């Protein structure tokens, strides 16, 4: 591929060319994009929604907003210093076409602040209730009207093809959703390739997909612009990643491991005592031990840890990018930059760590399943109405959850209850189970 | 028809002639009704029973039981002004038989002030849960057990049947229930037929019916005491309404359509910007415009025009049935009172403006909803245990909630969820539900 | 019968005799038996565990440990008074072997004291929702995989059995469960026979079955060392009761009788009046009038005739049980001790006025209503985690609800349901349900 087509700034719909040479530096594409979530509805409700892991009383823990903010962060971090990099390596980029270095930085981070925006709630066990809703609940009876994948589509409904779905979706009076940069959609689109088959290969990129058969015809055209090598030449349609996917992958996989740590430390789900343990090897070199024996609280003890582990993990991803840089841009790179990390034993640790006292947690498992209820019931409520909506009680339901073909009512039925907040969804439940 | 039949002091069981010329003024029949409705236990009952309307915390907002007595104030209006014109038309009604205006407007009061005692909770969506239940629901079973007319009253369950039911059900040291004179029954039956066949034409009358198979034959001597006109002969029965009933269906439509429009501004569901433009016709040549502008507070302001456009709407109402009077007698009458006003423009705007501010509103919606659950559960369990009296659950479902033939022990079971108060219909169904 | 064998210090695994002339003072095995009951997690849970009578906001009301803990003080007097008497009529217990009079007392008080501790909770009501569960609810489908008897102790589902279990239980690293001696398991065996047949004769000790197939190999080594009687001719398996177990009913008998009868007075549901009035009989040799008189509190005169009519019915019980010692050895004793009582119609009042205004009181029945729920659904989502235990939700449900053969996998479902506490049942209760 040539970077010149992976850093497109065209937008959905666009007519012309839009040439990096003649942006207005205050006006940058990639950095619209990056206001334009900031200002979403769907970013928006972030706020409103929690992550799997337990709230706390006495000490911070984040929710889905402030974890997507200090991912997009991370991101932008990654991107700058690749950017810088990649400018060193091919300076017609710069020179020629008006690169700039803030540009990588730019891309990533508005990828990476939106990459929760399509995920249902109660974490991947919520897309595991919404999957079986159709696998083996009320709407298995939907699978002789829906060809393979977009049946598929539903029984592994997948948060990162609903956030591209978010992200671009159409509406009266608004085309194309958010029309971001496609620049920005490729960096977004970690798993470039549709629900079938499945996990044909052990790649990371096959691991899940990445984009709805509603939004076939669109990541098409992003492919096509940006010039993405295909990965498959049959009716089963994939490709191989835009580079910085790597970053925005990377920029997540740092936060959930570390970030998920803090939280559990500060939740007091993982004991303290174990904070400098497992922290060690990826801080040794950087860590000042007499400050850190001198901060009296928890919170900031854990806080320079998790600032100093993530210090050493993007510098290191960075290095990671430009040893493969060649390998990525050839689609022959078929693991994730942490997976090359010298860290990698130590992260697995963390990991394991906050699956035996986080994920595992009765606090956690107790959520999980009342979200199953919570989430089949929604389902259940508009797919009855769907498909008897002349009742009286069926055009309540209506009228209170939602105020085309049966493929894209199912999607956008799934997508909705996906996105509604906490409390709504919660008070939603709650009416039409009458408590 | 005859005026002299039509004011029937008969009540249920009576071995001798009632004359109106007898009566102790003190101890008049008709007035004897409204006093015996205010203490009866299903009316004390509307205390506990809120409107479909949500409540407010910081206005006044009806609860059924200050709706009915309103309601019946602006009927016992109606038929004192209707009463002494018509005791201008038909003179001998006052020499010969001793009739008083008064006594038209004891009947309609009562009449209307009991016109909600059968209502279930949650409005005509309660009404719809119930039918459901029959239709679709559990109760779908009995259908092949149960006559056509029989199950109609299921599926269709009205709220004006069973008000009449309510009123007048024999019970053990209770003959006749409440006993009320036959004239106040004639007023109360807006809808004197049978719950077949279904709207059998669009006049009004037909719109619904005003009696269950159950009380078929208490109506039977009603009419052929009242001498009200036959207006089918086969085995399907129905007759031309009582007079007065277009009256009691007056003062319901004006309270409806005005007071409603009062706890929407009131409640802040209707803009106060509303409130003079929806009422202006209403209330222009009575208004006392110094007045209004005087008053500082947005209730007093609404409370003033209501009270303007009620006494309007009154006036206009009695010179409506005195026109069509005779046609009334003769039940030629195929039309409401208020659909012949010269301000059907306005009451339909403000109708439609309560439907769209308050009744499609979300805390109406999410209460109808949660009200199917509600109701569906009490049916479900009553009817289970109905089915299986011999195990020790249905047993104490049978202590809990009710410490025949089968059509006679469902439509009781109707009857009996449909007239508990808010408090213990809910109370009772989270016990079932474990809540 | 030989008391030499029937007060046996064998406990589970034991390889050699015991001696009780051998036996530590200080660390006699009955009295150990006591103190292991007292500090054991299934006594310690019914700290919180209530009674199916309803609290109190202003007196005092048994929770199940107060209740067990008064009903075990009782046993202890019983048995106290028992084996003096018992001594004298058997001198050589005492010379040859080396009993006393208090060792009688420990067998009964630690019986008496574990006697609830395998109920589940809400009471019979309770056992009844379980045993409903699998004759018709979701646990219907597993009577052809099981034997008569199987099936039996699931449909009829016995605390007392559960009991047995809970005490004798083998878990890795605690074989035979709190190992108790087996004459404190024979005290405790009130109903020594299996679930088949159901209620073979009208002996109290038919009326319900106490082990279940899981725990009838362990009874019959019990039963051997004991030199119980064998009672039933055919290949379902019974034995006369262990003497001591009559003195372990009549504490219960005595404790339910009087005990709910004053919790019954303070709760208000039963008027003061009838105290008095009901044990005056029982009270009358011994009360002081001047003393009872004086008493300006209502909760202290009800204390004080409990006090007065349990120390006449544990003199009585003595009695009795001596009258027919040899009747008892023999296993020919036909009725509980307090059967024979002088004061039954006494105690047939109280108990029949407890029923009416205690047990059928809408408080009472509203949560026995509620429990059916409860168990049901915690019967019903363990029993769907056992028959697919590969789904992503019911590997969640074995995690929040349990962290070999069809019938050890159902009975212990049914064991551990049972013995939850009131707190962790309902909420995991609501989390199932989605609150």
């Amino acid at each position: 591929a040539n970077w010149e087509h992976l850093l497109s700034l065209k937008r959905q719909g666009d007519t012309a060319k839009r040439l990096r040479i003649e942006q207005d530096d205050t006006r940058l594409g990639f950095e619209v994009d990056y206001d334009a979530i900031i200002f979403s509805a769907p970013f928006r409700s972030l706020q409103d929604k929690t992550q799997v892991i337990p709230l706390s009383k006495t000490d911070f823990v984040h929710t889905r907003l402030t974890h997507s903010l200090e991912v997009s962060v991370v991101g932008r971090s990654l991107g700058r210093m690749v950017g810088k990099k990649l400018l060193e390596k091919y300076p017609h980029l710069e020179q020629v076409y008006g690169y700039k270095f803030n540009d990588f930085g730019a891309i990533v981070a508005a990828a990476a602040l939106a990459h929760d925006i399509g995920n249902p709630p109660f974490g991947h066990s919520g897309e595991k209730a919404i999957g079986e809703f159709f696998k083996n609940g009320y709407g298995k009876r939907y699978k002789d009207s829906l060809t393979a994948k977009e049946y598929q589509d539903l029984i592994k409904f997948e948060g990162n093809a609903n956030g591209f779905k978010v992200l671009s979706q159409s509406k009266p009076g608004a085309q194309g959703g958010l029309r971001l940069s496609y620049a920005t959609l490729g960096a977004f689109m970690k798993y470039p390739k549709e629900s079938l088959p499945h996990k044909p290969s052990d790649h990371i990129a096959d691991k899940k997909y990445g984009f709805f058969q509603s939004e076939r015809a669109l990541f098409e055209d992003v492919a096509q612009e940006l010039g993405l090598l295909k990965r498959s030449t049959t009716d089963d349609v994939s490709w191989s990643r835009h580079p910085l996917a790597y970053l925005v992958e990377a920029a997540d996989d740092i936060c959930y491991t570390i970030i998920d740590f803090e939280d559990g430390i500060n939740l007091g789900l993982i004991p303290e005592e174990y904070a400098l343990e497992y922290m060690v090897k990826l801080v040794g070199q950087t860590i000042d031990r007499n400050k850190y024996n001198a901060l009296q609280e928890t919170s900031d003890r854990v806080s320079y840890l998790r600032a100093l582990a993530i210090g050493t993990l993007i510098n290191e991803s960075v290095d990671t990018f430009m040893k493969y840089e060649e390998e990525i841009l050839a689609g022959t790179f078929d693991q994730s930059l942490i997976d090359k990390s010298n860290y990698q034993a130590q992260i697995t640790d963390i990991i394991n760590l906050s699956i035996e006292r986080i994920y595992n947690s009765r606090e956690v498992i107790e959520k999980e399943i009342a979200g199953y209820e919570i989430l089949s019931t929604l389902l259940e409520a508009r797919c009855r109405a769907l498909d008897n909506n002349d009742t009286h009680y069926n055009q309540l339901i209506q009228q209170l959850l939602a105020p085309k073909s049966l493929y894209e009512n199912l999607i956008q039925i799934c997508a909705e209850v996906s996105t509604m907040t906490d409390g709504k969804a919660l008070r939603n439940y709650k009416k039409i189970k009458g408590l």
